[PDB]
């Protein structure tokens, strides 16, 4: 899918991502564009052998199984694939359980070097929720 600005927040929003843990959404619609640029099935190698999948970028290393990796943890139970799919519940639902281990948004590196110290606001703005 195709994600715009629109799109993909009204989304994080109906997918219950809105002031998760205190994040505001904007932290969830601006990290989306710097992990992926809003792409759903954008997944890359990382060097030390996992892989990155989903629109959150959610990375197989430990979180899903993609099969490919000794070492993987998959906690999030789930196939490495469903992070790929149109739907953002794939994502989001384990994107909580990222921050449900306590070790905040910091678990991404676009949001955590090149999202921060922004305005949180400025994603969100125009676009009706």
């Amino acid at each position: 899918k195709v994600f715009g600005r629109c799109e993909l927040a009204a989304a994080m929003k109906r997918h219950g991502l809105d002031n998760y843990r205190g994040y505001s959404l904007g932290n969830w619609v601006c990290a989306a564009k710097f992990e992926s640029n809003f792409n759903t099935q954008a997944t890359n190698r990382n060097t030390d052998g996992s892989t990155d999948y989903g629109i959150l970028q959610i990375n197989s290393r430990w979180w899903c199984n993609d099969g490919r990796t000794p070492g993987s943890r998959n906690l999030c139970n789930i196939p490495c694939s469903a992070l790929l799919s149109s739907d953002i519940t794939a994502s989001v639902n384990c994107a909580k359980k990222i921050v449900s281990d306590g070790n905040g948004m910091n678990a991404w590196v676009a949001w955590r070097n090149r999202c921060k110290g922004t305005d949180v606001q400025a994603w969100i703005r125009g676009c009706r929720l």
